[PDB]
C-alpha cells in the first residue's frame, strides 16, 4: 500500500494528537477514528502502561504505527514520575550536573519510558528564564543563558534521542520571557528582533540534531505574529521552515501545543476551529487533551479540504512528515 492513497478522513486523522483518560478511551478513539497519536498526561489512569493494554491497542493500530506521547520532564512536569522515579527540574539539573550527566539521565529516563510503551517525550524545554521556580516556565528552563540551554537541553534530547524517544523542543519562538500564563490566557512575547539574540539561540543548532520534533507556543510575538497565537500564525511556522530564525530552515515535524483546555486558544476558537488554524498555518500535528472532539473536527477539516480553507498539499506534506519519524505502513 501507499500513502498517498489513503481515505482522505484517515490522513487527517494521521495528524491529530489527543489525550486519553484511559484504555477504554484509547482503544476507541484508535480503533474508530486511525487518530496518529495518543497523549497521556495528569487526566491519565497509567494502569494502562503496564497491564499490556497500551501494547495491545498499538499492535493493532493502522496504518500508520499509534504515537504515543507525554509531558515527561522531570520536576514539575512529571507525569510517569510514579513509573520511572522523580528526576530534578530542568534548572535543578543545570546546577547540580555536568552536561554528560544529564545525557545519562536522559537516556535512562528514554529507556524507562521505552519500556511503558512512550515513542515521544515533550521535552526538552528550551525556552530561556529567570523566573521563579514554580511559575508556567520557570524551574523548567535549564537556565537563563541561551548557550547554558543549548548545552543542557541538547543533551537531554541526545540523551532522549539515543534511548529511541522522539524529543521535542518547545515553546517556540520562546515561552521564557512571555508575559503571564497561556494556560490561562492571551500571553506576550518580547518582540521577534529580541527573540533572535536569545530565546531563539538554542533552536539554531538543537533543530539539525536528527531525529527531532518542535513544538510551538500560543505565545503572541510582536513583530512575528501581532495578535494572533504563534499557534495558528502562519508567519510561525515560515520563520522555522525557511530559517529566518537563524538556523538551518527546519523540515522535520512540528506540533503544536495544547489547543483544546488552554485559555490563550480556548478564549478565541473552539477545537475545530483552532485545529483548522493550526494546520492551515503549518504545524504539522495538531495536539489537544481529549477525544471527544474527534469526529466534530475530522468533519471540520474535510469540509475546510471541500472550501479549500485547507490545502491538500498542506496535509500530504504534513502526512508524510508523521509517517517519517514512525515505523513502516501496516497493509
Ligand atoms: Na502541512
Amino acid at each position: 500500500c501507499d500513502l498517498a492513497a489513503l481515505p482522505a478522513r484517515d490522513k487527517l486523522a494521521q495528524l491529530l494528537t489527543v489525550g486519553v483518560t484511559d484504555a477504554a478511551d484509547a482503544r476507541a478513539v484508535v480503533a474508530d477514528h486511525h487518530v496518529g497519536g495518543i497523549m497521556i498526561g495528569s487526566w491519565t489512569d497509567l494502569s494502562m502502561l503496564t497491564d499490556g493494554s497500551l501494547g495491545d491497542i498499538a499492535a493493532s493500530a493502522a496504518p500508520l504505527p499509534l504515537a504515543v506521547s507525554v509531558d515527561e520532564e522531570g520536576g514539575r512536569v512529571s507525569r510517569l514520575a510514579s513509573l520511572i522515579g522523580s528526576q530534578p527540574s530542568a534548572r535543578e539539573l543545570a546546577r547540580t550536573k555536568t552536561a554528560d550527566e544529564v545525557y545519562g539521565i536522559a537516556l535512562d529516563r528514554g529507556r524507562k519510558m521505552r519500556d511503558l510503551g512512550v515513542t515521544v517525550d515533550f521535552a526538552p524545554v528550551v525556552d530561556v528564564t529567570d523566573a521563579a521556580a514554580d511559575t508556567v516556565i520557570g524551574d523548567r528552563s535549564f537556565g537563563s543563558d541561551p548557550a547554558v540551554v543549548t548545552e543542557y537541553a541538547g543533551a537531554y534530547a541526545r540523551g532522549l534521542r539515543d534511548a529511541g524517544v522522539l524529543p521535542v523542543l518547545k515553546h517556540f519562538p520562546g515561552h521564557g520571557h512571555a508575559s503571564g500564563d497561556s494556560h490561562t490566557g492571551g500571553v506576550t512575547t518580547p518582540p521577534l528582533d529580541v527573540l533572535m539574540g536569545d530565546d531563539l539561540v538554542p533552536y539554531r543548532t538543537l533543530t539539525g540534531q536528527a531525529p527531532v520534533a518542535v513544538m510551538v507556543g500560543h505565545m503572541q510575538v510582536p513583530g512575528l505574529t501581532g495578535s494572533d497565537p504563534a499557534s495558528l500564525s502562519p508567519a510561525v511556522y515560515n520563520l522555522l521552515r525557511s530559517g529566518g530564525y537563524g538556523g538551518p530552515g527546519f523540515g522535520g515535524l512540528v506540533y503544536t501545543d495544547d489547543l483544546s483546555s488552554m485559555g490563550a486558544i480556548n478564549q478565541r476558537y473552539g477545537v475545530a476551529d483552532a485545529v483548522l488554524r493550526a494546520l492551515q498555518a503549518g504545524a504539522d500535528n495538531a495536539l489537544w487533551i481529549t477525544t471527544a472532539e474527534v469526529p466534530a473536527v475530522l468533519d471540520r477539516l474535510e469540509q475546510a479540504l471541500a472550501s479549500g480553507e485547507l490545502n491538500q498539499g498542506a496535509v500530504d506534506a504534513s502526512l508524510q512528515r508523521n509517517a517519517a519519524v514512525k515505523g513502516p505502513l501496516r497493509c
